[PDB]
């Protein structure tokens, strides 16, 4: 029995919002959990510290999927992003307390190593497609095998995944949400030309990727996927928000570029439909916002039975918590796809100290009894929350749209 | 234009948990909408104060449905309980300042009237079939055309809806979730003759209905509707967690209760499956926790071609303020079915005063501007907070289940 002695949230902004759940048990060993939800972070803070630790205090923290079960179905009103990402830090935490418990890494837990380590993608962009082409150069010579391009939109002051940032994007940069205005059709235009450029320039070995981001229907995605099909992109991401599944049908009856979604997903509900109907190649939920290794884990194994493999997301808004637990999710699996890699600031390295490194373009969760990571409280302190909001997005004419 | 100045959100327990959201436009006019979450009210609370609220101010309040898409895509993380019961609170307060600038009756915007008044069900409940049914007759002779009927089950210590509390059922109860234990076996073989008695007393004008309360699989659900068939049920509500919409297939295809689900459900998502098989008679989603006026009217409408008749839930935990927005939305729209009535504390009528008025089995939302209904701040700093949780329930063999 590992009775749960305390659980703090902590909130810290090394560079940017963190929140993260401390639990500590009798006997001293502690876990840790990712909490973030960028741009509604308090949020999360009272979920968690207001309604589900009072119940943590007392529970044994052997009990991994009851515990999981109790704040799944016991807040009543199911799941959500916020529900599922404070119950994803609990969920982080218990893991990371029976890694140490067993004295093993997290990964050994879950099924053993399955790859020498996890590949990832780095994220170049700019103005034009000279500039973004020449940051992929960049990535392609620091080692990556797989980068994402994105490009500014002729005609537009802004589009997604632009900014002065290379080795990252951190677009939660205002203490009220920066507004962007956008045009689909100067888009679906311009955007084809990065990727015969960049075939040109880089070749057909490196992995090509981009995030539509979430501002197209279903038949100009469908369009668009054909437009890129030459390029043999790994995937084209978030083509269409995803709320009606059918959706993603007429994408796929249309085109033979693969396909990803789920960033935003809180549960397998709200995949189910797109990989029952095989309509997605990869899965971007994450252990951060869909509830944990504990609920990923389950997903994986269902997309697995319909050809789809594991394409976490990896912003900069998941912190080093998420990425070691992600890393011991990924290493551990028969169905890995990619993981998505956003450097974080030095700052942020140092509040959260870890095992995983970086060589030859794969990250490694390392082998530490249990996640392979913590926070350093006195730390932490020194950097106070600093309110920061998503962008939003209008159409020419006015129409809020998504961003 | 009506500019924003003001937005605050109170917290207050007069005899229960309630959040409300006032909203001051720049020549005095105010709004309010209830944002209560039950069990997880602080986590709705942060998210207005702390991150939905700073965007308000200097808004046009005349813009509902831009500001509601501002909050709906403006998150990013779309939807959930947390985010659409704060949103659902901007929107009644956007709809009462519109109905006070207009100088009618919200309804009167809507549509206007589409029938006398709103009738109700009320919450017959007892431990033996006896004791439900003498609270049954006690409802008729106060004129209820409709009346749910929950009752003890045989070899349990408790079960949904049975309590002292005999005119409402307040079950967030206690500062820990009191635990429950369930047996379904128990439940299915002896439920039926509480209807099977309730017809014998009270005859076959009175409309009854029913509460599972989530804890059956379909092939149960299905089993326990035919069972109830020769009573005629208005409505057999929640028998199965809804998340797996495609469940309610076996329940159709095996009774003819009819059924209704959805008083948990945060956007029409939740319902799209339900609603477009046929697969429900009533909807039970309300402007409470699925996002406003705005969107349930949107819902209602969809709901409309598919045979489908608003239910609205109608818990204690919706206060006045909810009750209002709802009477004026069931008052104009065609395919209203019923409204849940379950009655509030006097102080929780003195909180928030109003002007909706009960009599021949009917609410009736008045005439006055707006949404007519208040807050009484002073009122409402005299009962602070007190932290207060819905139960859980398990199975015999302590497996997490649902309450
Ligand atoms: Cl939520
Ligand atoms: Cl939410
Ligand atoms: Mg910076
Ligand atoms: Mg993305
Ligand atoms: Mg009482
Ligand atoms: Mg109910």
């Amino acid at each position: 029995m590992l009775k749960i002695i305390d659980a703090k949230v902590i909130v810290t902004c090394p560079g940017r919002n963190f929140v993260t759940l401390k639990i500590t048990t009798e006997d001293g060993i502690t876990g840790v959990g990712d909490a973030t939800l960028n741009g509604r972070e308090l949020s999360v803070v009272s979920f968690l510290q207001d309604h589900m630790v009072p119940s943590l205090i007392g529970r044994d923290a052997h009990q991994i999927e009851d515990i999981w079960q109790f704040f799944y179905r016991g807040s009543y009103w199911r799941g959500g992003p916020v529900a599922m990402t404070a119950l994803a830090a609990v969920d982080m935490a218990l893991w990371d307390i029976k890694g140490k418990v067993a004295g093993l890494p997290v990964y050994q837990l879950l099924g053993g190593a399955c790859r020498t380590g996890v590949t990832v993608y780095g994220h170049a962009n700019g103005e034009t497609i000279e500039d973004t082409i020449a940051e992929a150069v960049k990535y392609k010579a620091m080692g990556y095998k797989a980068i994402r391009l994105q490009t500014g939109v002729p005609g537009l002051a802004s589009t997604y995944g632009v900014s002065k940032d290379k080795m990252f994007y951190e677009p939660a940069d205002n203490d009220l949400p920066t507004e962007n205005i956008w045009s689909t059709a100067k888009y679906l235009n311009s955007v084809p030309k990065l990727f015969e450029r960049a075939r040109e320039v880089l070749g057909w070995d490196v992995h090509l990727l981009h995030d539509v981001h979430h501002r197209l229907t279903p038949i100009e995605a469908a369009r668009l996927g054909k437009d890129l099909e030459p390029y043999r992109l790994f995937w084209l991401e978030d083509s269409v928000p995803a709320e009606n599944q059918a959706g993603f049908r007429l994408i796929r009856q249309h085109t033979t570029t693969p396909l990803a979604v789920g960033e935003i997903f809180a549960h397998v509900w709200d995949a189910k439909q797109l990989i029952e109907e095989q309509l997605i190649d990869y899965l971007r939920a994450t252990v951060l916002h869909a509830g944990g290794i504990t609920n990923l884990k389950k997903i994986a194994a269902f997309a697995d039975l319909h050809h789809v493999k594991t394409g976490c997301h990896g912003a900069t808004d998941l912190s080093p918590v998420t990425m070691a637990a992600a890393l011991h999710f990924d290493m551990s699996i028969t169905n890995f796809g990619l993981q998505e890699y956003m450097r974080h600031t030095p700052e942020t390295d140092a509040v959260f100290p870890h095992a995983y490194t970086f060589s030859d373009g794969m990250l490694h969760p390392g082998d530490k009894p249990g996640l392979g990571v913590d926070i350093d409280e006195d730390l932490a302190a020194k950097h106070p929350y600093k309110r920061a909001y998503l962008p939003v997005n209008r159409l020419e004419d006015g129409t809020m749209f998504n961003w």
